[PDB]
C-alpha cells in the first residue's frame, strides 16, 4: 500500500488550505518540507535570512488574505523567525512560521539545534501547536490557517519534530479537511447603526479616518461610496491610502494636524486610537472628541479614549449596514461649512510649503525634490514598499496610492527589515505589477541581501535608495575617533550591489540625473538598484 | 545640585562591572545610551542588523570572560537581538541584550513598539528585570553582569523604559556596586580527584577531549601540562582548538571518528556529551565506555551516559588539581601501545586519503585545495571566523589553531549568521591581530552588509567566500521553472560588495591566482572580499 | 514476551531513583501510576487538595535530599500543585510534579482537562518535560531527579499524557539508568579558606549565621565544630534551629536585632541576604557590614550586599575546610570582649522581659503563657510544625530545636497552606517520631481537612491550634453588617473535626488545663486536635 511523509502531507494540507506563498531557508529537518511544497505548487522563496523571510509571510497575510508561511530550520532558524511572528501579532496579519525541531526521541539530550520554540513563540501567535503525530498534521495544518485569519487576524506556529517530518504513514491512514472557507463577515446591531448616522447629523467638524483594516477587509467599495455620499472628509492612515484613491477630493491628508485637533467627531473605520493616532488623547486630539469606532476586534473598542457608537464587526459588512440605512434614510454633510473652509485652507497653505522644497535644484538633494521624480515615474497600479524614518514619513506624504493595499511599510510595529521582503511579498502575489522598494539607506541595509533573491526568481522590483549616510543623516567625513553611533561610511555605493547578479546600479547625486535614471532603471530585465544621495540636514 | 540621566547612569555602570564592547543599532530610546556609552570609554559599534549586533556580544563574553553587550531600541529591534540571546544560552556564554521599551506611563495604550519584551527573552536568559527606578539601575547592571559570568555563564535582558532612559536624578541619589570581582574558581574533592587518576591507570584506551569550556576557564597552562605529563592521546573539539596547539604530537584529530569508537575512558574537559558527541553512545561509541566528566555545571554531569567520577568546578582549578595530585604521585601512559599504534595507523591513511586533495589542481577547486593555501597565509596568532555546512567543517580540520580562543564557529547551536558578527567581536577584543573570515557563500549571506561596518570602524578583518552556489552546492545554470531552493545566483560576485565602502574585491576560480590573491588581499588597509568558487560536487 | 506499561514504568524507575514517598489525589489519567507506586514500594498518600500535597513533597525533599512527588491530574490538578513547586523554588527544595495530561491524539480538539501544563510550571522549574515515548521514560525521569538535587537544588515538572501512562512497550525496550549518585560536596580554594579565617581574625564584632542551606547539607557537626573551635556568637535562622542545638551557649538568638545591628563582620553559612535578614541594609545592618559567604550558588554571590570573601560549594565540605586550617592555623574570638559583653546584656534583658508573660496565667491567655506548657511537652527529638504569623514567629522563638532538620515553617515564601502536609511529609519520612503541629488559626484553616489524611495513614501528629479568632486577631463578637475581612467565627470549635475520623478534640481557655490536655492529646493513638484559645490583643 501506498505510503507518504510528513513532509508531504503538510504541503498537501497547506496547497489545500488556500497557502500559495512560503519563504525561509532550507536545512536540516526542513528541507523535504520546500521540496514537497514546490512540488505541490506552493511559490518557494529562498532567502538569505529568515528574518527578513519571515516579515514577506506576514505581508502575503495582509495582501491575500490567507497567511504567508514561512519556513525555518530548528533553533537559531526559528528563532530568527520570530521578527516576523511579532510584526504580524502587531499588525493582526495572517502569518504562519513552520519551525523544524530536533528528532523527538533526542529530547533532553543536547539534541542538533534543541530549543523551547513553542514558548519562543508563545507571546506572539494566537496558536501555537507540536503535531503529535503524522497521521493528523492535516488536523493541526487547517486549524493554524483557520485561526490566523477567524476574529481578529494574526499568527501561528506550527512546530514540527524532524522524525514527523521524515517519517511515513500508509496514505490511507490519513484524513484530509476541507479548504477553511472565507471567515464569516459579522454584523453590527441595527440600533447601532442608526445610532451612529444620527450621531454623524449632530456633528459640526466630523472627520472619517480609513485605516489598513478596510483595508485588509476587502472593503474599498464600501467605504468609497460611504463617504461619497455622506460627502465627509476623511484621513487615509499610512497603509489605508488607496482604499479611496489619494488623489480624491474629500481626502484631507495635506491637514492632518488641524484635522485631528478640531474634529469632534471621528468615524475610525478600521484604525486603533494607538501612538499612530497620538492615542486620540490632547494635545494633538480634541479633549472632548465623540468617537465611532469600528473594529472586528471587540476588546479594541474603547481603548485610551470611550467609544460613543461601538460598532464590532467586519468592514466590508457594517459599512454595508451603513450604506443600506442611508439608501432608506438620506443624509449628507454640507458641501460649504466653516469646517470645509478651515481644512481647505490648511490645504492650501501646505501647497505653500511644499511647492518651494519639491522644485528645490541645489545639491546636496532634498527628500521633496527626489520624492517627486520617483513618484512621477511609478505606474498607477504599482505596489510600493516604503521603509525608512523620514524616507518613510516623507514617502507616504508624496507618494500616492490609488487601490487599496498597495502601500506596504513600516506599519503598527515601526519596523525596519521589512522592506525588501514585502516588496518580494508583494511581487509574489503580484506578478504583473511593477513594484518599487523606496528605502532608506539605513532600513536598506537591514535586509540588503535579498536584491540577489530578487534576482534569482526574476522579481519586477526596483529598488530606490534615499541616502543621507546613516540614520537620519550622517557627516561627509567621517572621524577615525568619534564615529557617530547612526553613521555609515559616506557615500556608500549600495548600487555595486547590482552587479552580484548582473544588474545595473546607479549613483544619483544631481537633479538633472534624477529623471533619465530612474526611467532606465524601472525599465530593467533585472532589479536595478538606485542610490540617490540626499543633504544630511534635509527633512 | 548636579544631576544625571538613566542613560548615564547606565553606561558609567557598565564601564564600573567592565563592559568594554557594545554592538546595536540606535534608535528610540536608547540613542542616549549609545551617546553616553562612548563618552565613558565603550566601544559602540553601530551594524546594520541588531540580528548580527547580539551575536558579536557573545562572541565578546567568550573571548573577554565579561559580557558583551547588544543595544537594541524597543520591539523588532530587540526582538531582532533573540537571536544572541539564544546562541548564549546555547554555548553557556556570558551576554546582556539591552531593549528599550515604551515609556511606562504609556503601557496598555499601544505605545509605540510595545511588546511582551521581558517574556520573550525569558526562554534564553539566566536574568530578565525591568529597572523599577533610575536610582537603582547600578543595583541591576551589577546584577545582571555578575549573573551572566557566575555559575555556568548565560545571557541577561535588561528591559528599559524610555522614561527610565530619558529621566534624571541628583547624583547623590545613585550608589554604585564595586566592580564585580572574578568569579570563585571551585575545586572537586580530593577523593574524586584521585578516583579520577586511578580510573586513567587502569583504561587500556583513554582520550582526552578538549571542549570550549576549557578555553572559556582560560585553563591552556593546565591543561596542556596534564595531557603532556600523562602522554594521553586528546580530541580537541571545534573552538576547543588551540587549547593545546594543533601540531601537538598527542592530538589525534586525524583519526576522531576510530578514537570515540573504540576509547574506553574518555575524560571530558569542559566538553558535552551533546549532539557534537553523538550524545556518547552507540555506535559511534562504545556501549560499556567509561566517563570522567569535568564541567563547572553539576547539572550537565551525567547526561546521557553515566560518569564514574564526577569533576565538577572550574576546569583551570580541577586540572590544577589532577597536575598537583600528578606531581605527588606520578603516572603517564605508555608511548607505546597497541592503542597509539591504531591511532597512528589512523593518523596516516588519512594523510594518504587528503594528500591528492590538497594538491588537485582541478578546474572548480575543491575544499581541500582552497583551504590549503588560505591556511599558509594566515598568521599563526591570527583569530579564525569560521562560518558554514563543509566550508565550516572541513576548515574546522585544515586550518589549526596554537592559542587557546583562536576559533570562532557556528558553535552549540550551528548557527547561521555569526560569522561577520564574530569576526567584528574578534577585531574589537584583539586590535593588533588579523581576523580571518571564511565563510561559505550562503553563511555570507546572513550578514554580508557587515562588511561595511567592518570597514567603517578599521577592522583588520580579511572576508573569504568559498562559493559553490548554494547551501551545498548550487547548478551552473538556474531553471526558472525549477529554482532549487538552496541554490544562489551561479557565481555570484560577492565580491563587488567591497566597492560599497571603496574596498578591493577578489573573483578567484584557478589555482595559480589563489596565493597572490590572497596575499595582497590581506595587505589591504580595508576589508578586502575574496570570493572563490568551487565545485558544487566537492564535499 | 513480556510487557510493561508507562505507568509500572514510571513507578519502577521513580523507586531505582530513590523516591520514597509520593502524596496527590488520583484520577485520570494517574490511577495507575499510584497503583504502581505502591507495588514499588513508594508510600503513597491520597490527600484531599493537591496543593497541600505538593507541599508535602517539597518538605520531604528538604529533609531527605531526594525529591518528593506529588501526583497530580491532568488540568486543574496540575495547577493546583504549582503551589509546590514555587514554594519548592523558593527554598530551593528537591521536588517532582507529576502531572497527568489528556491523551496525545486529542491536543488541539479541546480534550479533557487539556490545559498548557508545562508552561505553567515553566517560572518555577529547574526542569520541565513531555516524554517523547514509553519506552524513553527511564531517562526523564533520571533526568528530573537528577536536576532537582545537582546544583542548586530545585524543582521538575514531568508532563505525563495519558497514551503515555496507559500504553505498554516490551520490558526489552526499556533500558533503566543506574540510582542517580549523591551529588559531588565541591569546595572553596585554599586561598578562600585562608581569606576568610584572616579575614575573621580581624574583626571586632564577629557574627556566623546558621541557615538551612547548613542544614539541608547535612554539615550540622562540622558547623558546630567550627562555631566551637572559633568561640564565635552564631545566630540560627528560623529553619537553621538545631543545626547547633538551641541551648549551645554562643547562640545570640534572644539579641538577634542587637547583633545584626552592630556586626562588623558575618559569616553566612548557607543563609541568603534576603528579606529574612533585611537585605544585610541599613537601618538593620551596619552600612559597611563585611560579609564572608558560603553557598552552593555562585550567582547568590554578593547579592545586596558586597561579598568580602565568597565560599561557593557545599557548606558541609567547606566547613571541613575551615575546620582543617584551624588545626593547622589555631585561633579563636578572645573571651572578655565588649561584643560578647553587649550580646550577653541584650540577652539577660529579652529572658526578662518574656519571663513575666511565660507565668500569666490571665484569661484570655497570651501566645508566651500557651507556648510555655507546649515547649515543656515536646520530645526533643520530634519534628514542629509550626505556622502561622504570630503564632509562628513567637513560636520560633519560644519552641527549641536540638537537632538539624527537625523545624518545618512557613520558609523563604511565607506561604500559609504548608501546615499539616508538612507535617505528613515529617511523619512519613520519620515514622519513628512525634511529629507536633502548631498552627495559627487562619493557618489551621488553609488546609485543615489534611487531619483526616493523618488519621487514615495513622501518622503520629498531633495538631495545636492557637486561635484568636482571625489573621492576626479577630474580634470577640461579630456584626453582620461589618464582618472585618481578616476575622472567623468567633471560639470556631475547630477540634469539632476531630469527630470526623472518630480522634479525641479539646478546647482549651484556662492554663489550668493546658498540662492535663496536652499531655492527653500526645498519647492518642490517632491525631488530636487542640483548640486553644488565647486573647487577640496578645503579641
Ligand atoms: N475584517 C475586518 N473588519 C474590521 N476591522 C478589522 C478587520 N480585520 C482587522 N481589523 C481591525 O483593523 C484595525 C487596524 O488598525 P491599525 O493596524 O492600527 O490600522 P492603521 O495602522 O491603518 O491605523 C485592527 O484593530 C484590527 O482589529
Ligand atoms: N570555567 C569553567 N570550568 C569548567 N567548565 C566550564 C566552565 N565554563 C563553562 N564550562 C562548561 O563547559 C561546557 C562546554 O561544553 P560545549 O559547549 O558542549 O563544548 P564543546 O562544544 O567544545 O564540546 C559547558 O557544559 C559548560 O557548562
Ligand atoms: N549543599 C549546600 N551547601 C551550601 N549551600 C547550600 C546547599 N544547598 C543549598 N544551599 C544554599 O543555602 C541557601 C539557603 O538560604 P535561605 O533559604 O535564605 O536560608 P534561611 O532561610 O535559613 O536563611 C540558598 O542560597 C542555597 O543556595
Ligand atoms: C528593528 C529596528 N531597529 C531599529 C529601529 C530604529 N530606526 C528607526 S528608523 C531607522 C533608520 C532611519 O534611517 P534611514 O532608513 O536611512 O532613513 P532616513 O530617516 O535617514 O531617511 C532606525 C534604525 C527600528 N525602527 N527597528
Ligand atoms: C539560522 C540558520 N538558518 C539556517 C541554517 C541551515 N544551514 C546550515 S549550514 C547552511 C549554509 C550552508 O551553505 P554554505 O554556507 O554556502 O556552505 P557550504 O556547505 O556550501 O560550503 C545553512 C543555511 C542554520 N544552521 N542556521
Ligand atoms: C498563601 C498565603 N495566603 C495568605 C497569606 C497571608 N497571611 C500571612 S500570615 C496569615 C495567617 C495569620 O493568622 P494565623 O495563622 O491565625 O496567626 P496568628 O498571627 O493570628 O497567630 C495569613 C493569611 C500568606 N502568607 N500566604
Ligand atoms: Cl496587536
Ligand atoms: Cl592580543
Ligand atoms: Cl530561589
Ligand atoms: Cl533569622
Ligand atoms: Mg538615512
Ligand atoms: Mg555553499
Ligand atoms: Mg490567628
Amino acid at each position: 500500500m501506498a505510503t507518504i511523509t510528513g513532509a508531504q502531507i503538510v504541503a498537501r494540507a497547506l496547497k489545500q488550505q488556500g497557502v500559495e506563498h512560503m519563504f525561509g531557508i532550507v536545512g536540516i529537518p526542513v528541507i523535504p518540507i520546500a521540496a514537497a511544497a514546490q512540488r505541490e505548487g506552493i511559490k518557494f522563496y529562498g532567502f538569505h535570512n529568515e528574518q527578513s523571510a519571515s516579515y514577506a509571510a506576514g505581508a502575503v497575510g495582509y495582501l491575500t488574505g490567507r497567511p504567508g508561511v514561512c519556513l525555518a530550520v530548528s533553533g537559531p532558524g526559528m528563532i530568527h523567525g520570530i521578527a516576523g511572528l511579532a510584526n504580524a501579532w502587531s499588525n493582526n496579519w495572517p502569518m504562519i512560521l513552520i519551525g523544524g525541531a530536533n528528532d523527538s526521541y533526542q529530547n533532553g539530550q543536547g539534541a542538533f539545534q534543541e530549543a523551547p520554540q513553542i514558548e519562543s513563540a508563545r507571546p506572539y501567535v494566537k496558536y501555537a501547536a507540536r503535531p503529535d503525530s503524522i497521521a493528523r498534521l492535516p488536523f493541526y495544518v487547517e486549524q493554524a490557517v483557520r485561526t490566523t485569519i477567524y476574529g481578529r487576524p494574526g499568527a501561528a506556529y506550527l512546530d514540527l519534530p524532524g522524525d514527523i517530518i521524515s517519517g511515513s504513514v500508509e496514505e490511507a491512514e490519513v484524513t484530509y479537511p476541507g479548504r477553511c472557507p472565507e471567515p464569516p463577515r459579522t454584523l453590527a446591531p441595527e440600533e447601532n447603526i442608526k445610532a451612529a448616522l444620527a450621531a454623524l447629523k449632530t456633528a459640526e467638524r466630523p472627520l472619517v479616518i480609513v485605516g489598513k483594516g478596510a483595508a485588509y477587509s476587502r472593503a474599498e467599495d464600501e467605504v468609497r461610496k460611504f463617504v461619497e455620499t455622506t460627502g465627509l472628509p476623511y484621513l487615509a492612515s499610512p497603509m489605508g491610502k488607496g482604499v479611496i484613491p489619494d488623489d480624491h477630493p474629500q481626502s484631507i491628508a495635506a491637514a492632518r494636524s488641524f484635522a485631528l485637533q478640531n474634529t469632534d467627531l471621528v468615524v475610525l473605520m478600521g484604525a486603533r486610537m494607538n501612538w499612530m493616532m497620538h492615542f486620540g488623547q490632547p494635545p494633538r486630539w480634541n479633549e472632548k472628541v465623540r468617537v465611532i469606532q469600528m473594529d472586528i476586534s471587540a476588546e479594541e473598542i474603547g481603548t485610551n479614549v470611550p467609544t460613543e457608537v461601538a460598532l464590532v464587526g467586519d468592514a466590508k459588512a457594517i459599512t454595508a449596514q451603513l450604506n443600506a440605512e442611508l439608501e432608506k434614510n438620506p443624509w449628507s454633510y454640507p458641501s460649504e461649512t466653516t469646517w470645509w473652509t478651515g481644512l481647505q485652507s490648511k490645504i492650501a497653505a501646505n501647497a505653500a510649503t511644499v511647492e518651494p522644497m519639491f522644485n528645490d535644484d541645489s545639491v546636496p538633494m532634498g527628500y521633496y525634490r527626489v520624492l517627486r521624480d520617483i513618484r512621477d515615474l511609478i505606474p498607477k497600479d504599482a505596489i510600493i514598499s516604503n521603509e525608512g524614518a523620514s524616507t518613510m514619513d516623507i514617502g507616504r506624504t508624496v507618494l500616492p496610492n490609488f487601490f487599496a493595499r498597495t502601500r506596504l511599510d513600516a506599519a503598527t510595529f515601526g519596523t525596519m527589515g521589512v522592506g525588501a521582503g514585502q516588496a518580494i511579498a508583494a511581487a509574489s502575489v503580484h506578478p504583473d505589477r511593477k513594484i518599487i522598494c523606496v528605502q532608506g539607506d539605513s532600513a536598506f541595509g537591514f535586509g540588503g541581501m535579498e536584491v540577489e533573491t530578487a534576482a534569482r526568481y526574476g522579481l519586477n522590483i526596483t529598488f530606490v535608495i534615499i541616502n543621507n549616510n546613516g540614520i537620519g543623516g550622517g557627516p561627509d567625513e567621517l572621524d577615525p575617533a568619534h564615529i557617530p553611533p547612526g553613521a555609515y561610511t559616506p557615500q556608500a555605493h549600495y548600487e555595486k550591489m547590482a552587479d552580484v547578479y548582473g544588474g545595473k546600479g546607479y549613483f544619483v547625486t544631481t537633479p538633472d540625473q534624477l529623471k533619465p535614471v530612474l526611467e532606465e532603471a524601472m525599465a530593467q530585465p533585472k532589479p536595478a538598484i538606485v542610490n540617490i544621495m540626499i543633504s544630511n540636514k534635509s527633512g
